[PDB]
């Protein structure tokens, strides 16, 4: 219908607005993590039933990605505030504590609109992953379903992959 | 752009989706409640910091509606399984402990759009409060900003003088 | 099918004609009350059978809007002429003697129009209270249906929640 | 833009609403005065300054009429309990103590609107003259300004000139 | 369809060609009476059956409207050779012998046209009275049907209560 | 603009109005003359200073068209009743005494907007020839300016070659 | 559809192209003849059966348009290259033995096209003479049908009697 | 601009109209050679200073056609009088004394503007060749400019290569 | 532009064309696989210089996918004789050799077109993963770009996940 | 639907892209060839099954063109890697061993879809030969279909003959 969202081969449009970095509502933009790479988790909803295995096993996994030039930025169509209270909320209660990865939140559903993992009508968004980068240039896009889930064993064979190419020109030989 | 939104001499438009009613995620359609009147709370987000006095004051008044023949459904645009996480949490939490009232959720957007209270680039609703009669005419729209807060006591006082009224013809002599 | 009317969260569009001031057809603009909140009250129809006391009741409280920093400015699409013939009547007639608010006169119905409180078939504007702060945004839309009726309790109320507010940044911790 | 209004050889548009009738709001249409004329005399404002000796002289004339098949039917765009209330008031007042026309009022303004003597931006009817004959045709379009009047004596010679040239063909020999 | 025509509050369409003046096909425009008033009679028909008694009673009324500022421009969608050719046949044979208004001509239909007093399958003008005051307002728009007449005792009525009141503000007090 | 005029190959449109057939207003058709011929005389204006020699050049040889089949159709875009009065008035005087041809009048200017003879800002007709054949066709268009003239010679000699052609197939051998 | 084609009140749209001038396919312009009239033969088909006598009894009177301040233009919808052998091809042949005519070729058909005497599923032109004066404006059109003929006769009373009346102001007195 | 031309995958547009066949204007269609193939030979300008080699080197070879099952449709937009009387001059004169192909004639150009050959300003079709097989289908499109030519060694080479081909279904082993 | 391509959360477009199953140009539809599962690999280019290890490694691990109720059809934007081509040339010379995986051909670039993984200036289809389930629902989008690789243990981990979601309903506890 | 293709009048488009010259993957484009002629051989498919003698008969005939001052610019719609890997398969097995033609290579089929010879369903050029001289305009178009085939003896026939007439004005005398 129109905004043409975020190809693979072109820009990424930009994303910004309150997000929870380490407990606190702290303005996030794209412009901030210029120069690394930014990998993107939508995940549907707030507080769901499943025990969030996913998300947390890239706050558990943070440290693997500062080695690899690039800051995760997982993000939902839900309040900001409702992040920091599932942030704040402890584990084994569906809970995230201390999880090390800001959480976005386009809780005005403007972004999940432009990346195109959004289900209109039930303004969730598609289990989607996005590498961007540091040209801006969207890279990647693994969207899964709601269902099954994510995994950080390929985020990391995908995203090491790049920066072992990019360097190495644009051809990998073996 | 389009819509039209919901007007207070027209029908108002319908509302549907899953909320928390008794602490369960069951789902609330407005034919559910014909012949009842219906009083929507459009409150913006989710687990905010203010202690919720607003909202609480309408669970707290809920037997005063049972005897003027209606039922409140409040509302906002946040995830529903956000709002079971916020009806679970308890008060003194910025929680909603036992709260007797259908609180909705309109994650879609597609609803508080209708009605006009939605900031689009926010992504939340404003606090507006909005009389349905059981024509299915909407008939009071009370819609204030963000910081101000709404009122039971005008909220009953309205609600009682539409029952006084159409019972007696559309005019009162005192 | 136009204009966009004034919605709480922008800002209010303005409002002009004459006007009965202390009994005399004097000119009113909104520009005339930058600084103070307005607040308008339509009301449908003039001279009508009901002994308005839903008008009076803000005349009769005219004072304690002086102490808010406020300017109530009441308004009907009916005839500037035919608003004086209303507050020179006297009262047990139906009248208005002395009411101390500008009554203003949209009889070309361009403003009613503009704020979305006219019913466009039947001409006269839905009981409507609307709170413009001194920005000139509008933030308070309570629109009533026909039959019943505004209050004074609820406009000083709401009215006092903005500038206890807004002294207080935008949020009221109790 | 639309509507076309009324011209002075097709059909004049219908009127309808609610109306003054020997002091009371009656439903008065076209349609009830099918086979005789009407003449109508849009006027701009109710309670105007001016002593409306325009408006009395046809009143006071009202046996003209029936001695010409036909009705008069004054009509403003100003609200119909505004007119009853000016009906109601007595003369040397600026009223119309006990006048025997039906007054209309068209505070809808759609149809000062069709027959094209509404000021839009003044929402006042032009001070105009309108002969329908007994077909449904209007057959004479007389349209003052504000300041001027209209006449009792021209408006019995044309509205008779009608009925002696359709009783005799459509020429005047003399 | 466009145009728009001319209105009894806004400025008259100008009008220009050849006309009869004392017997001569002279040019006469709009602006050639650029301070005076002007009153047009338009007639449908050239050299008509009936004995055209509306037209002559404006030539043999002609030195009241010196009086009056004014200048009778008598108009219709005929050829200007034929209303000369009508000027100069002399009366009992339906003449204009020695008429002392200059007799515009339309033939174009561009005017007529512009006044709303064409009709528009048949090619004559309706007959119709307009009094355009000296600013260039088109102010008093009387258009009968075909059969019946105008009158020179209501356009002398009319056109001195323009001056009468233009000069005195805008308002009659008797 | 549209309507796209009468070519010389396809069907001429159709003419009707008022017309002067032996000194009366009689209404005449094309289709009156379905199986002659018809050849029109656009002129443009009624009563002219011209010695009209063009048009009495047809009435004098109204009798060799009965001999070949049709019926010459004069028009004008003026009046019907200044056709009439240009028939009666005599010759040596600008007349048309005794024209033994249908001089019709199309006032409307329906159509000689159709034949695109029309001069639209002056109104008058372009001195223009038109036959159409028995079939409906249009089949010369000769069409002057307005100070030359038209002639009998060349309208008989074209006009006698069609039915000598017709006749004989569509071609002539010599 | 467009372009208008060609009045008789308004200008000539140009003509240009290969033509045959004494012989030889020489460039003939409008614009070349500038001063003078010219007159257009417009002739459907090349090398027809029909012994053209029509075509030329305008080379054998070449004579008298020189006389008459003017060039004939003779042209048609086929090849230049066909033009000169049909100039080349000598008479009792169907030919055109020393023609001094510029013999004009439109097979682009963008001209006669523009003088609307182009049949158009046909591709031939209908038989149409077209007098354009030296100001540049199209003065004269005779369009005949196919089987029809032309005449020299007429196209020479027509054309002298533009440069009697053009020099003589607009009016013929006899 | 529209039609979309002939493909060389598609159908071919169908072609009708007069034709030299033998000496003689018969009309000729494409169904009429249902059942065959058909080759057109588009070709600019009739009777052209080129002796026309390129044209008669199919004629000569005309036998070669009837034994691959075909008949060549030679075209040119030019009108089909003049095509006979290219047909009938005889050779050394850039004639076509004897050519036993139907020499179409598109002078409406409604065919060579389908199949895209033609040069619009200059009305001259390119030297095109069009193979059309018996479905219907256009499978040949050599279309030269002017100044070259066509041949027909390779128009019998390209002609017999289909026959061959379709005959054995659509592959060539060798 | 159109087409709206496919989403993850509604059905997938439809593929067809030939294709390279076991060596062969066979004709492989999307409906041929309804009730198993179907991955696509898009893949950029043709026998291109790196050593093909990422569609090798699906055609190594077919077993994997007849375990788990699908069928993986690679397919690429190239010829599908090149595909054969690419099939039967022997591996250490980029090649495929005996490669169990139907090898799609969109050589039309309808399809890749349709699935978004197209770069239009480049014809080339990124390298994306398209996992389809058995309702025709396109269930997971992994789009990498050019020079880094898709995986065969991620796509045989999201794979496995939805068959044992799918099958517990849609909610996996652990 | 837009583009116009390339005419075979008009400018040709210009082409690019990578292309195979003696074995390596150089970028060829159009303006590269400036001064020469330019003969482009769409062929359909890659590695097709027919031998193909169509496109190795312009390779052993390249020297013929160097004669002739242009150079053949074979191009397909196949990837430019697919091409390399057809001109190093030695021959037969379908192979082009030692090519002298820069094979092209519109993978983006946007050139293909400019010249007119793409089957868009299928993606495959037909086969076409385009002759572009040093001016950058088009001038021969042979388009044939797929099974039947080019020819070189033609394709040196008619680009000889461009030359031949271009140096000699722009006509052949014999």
């Amino acid at each position: 219908q129109m905004y043409r969202t975020a190809t693979v081969r072109e820009a990424a449009p930009q994303f910004s607005g309150q997000a929870v970095v380490n407990g606190a509502i702290k303005d996030i933009n794209m412009n901030d993590y210029k120069g690394k790479y930014i990998v993107l988790f939508f995940y549907p909803m707030d507080f769901t039933f499943v025990c969030p295995t996913e998300i947390i096993a890239f706050s558990d996994r943070h440290a693997d990605f500062e080695k690899l030039n690039t800051q995760v930025v997982a993000v939902s169509c839900d309040s900001v505030y409702s992040h920091l209270a599932w942030v704040n909320t402890p584990r084994k209660k569906g809970g995230l504590g201390e999880m090390h990865i800001p959480v976005l939140a386009d809780k005005s559903m403007e972004i999940a609109r432009d990346y195109g993992v959004l289900i209109e009508e039930s303004g969730i968004a598609l289990r989607g992953l996005f590498i961007i980068d540091k040209k801006g240039i969207l890279r990647h896009s693994t969207i899964n379903d709601l269902p099954v889930g994510r995994n950080v064993d390929e985020a990391l064979r995908v995203l090491e992959a790049f920066q072992y190419a990019d360097e190495n020109g644009d051809a990998i030989p073996c």
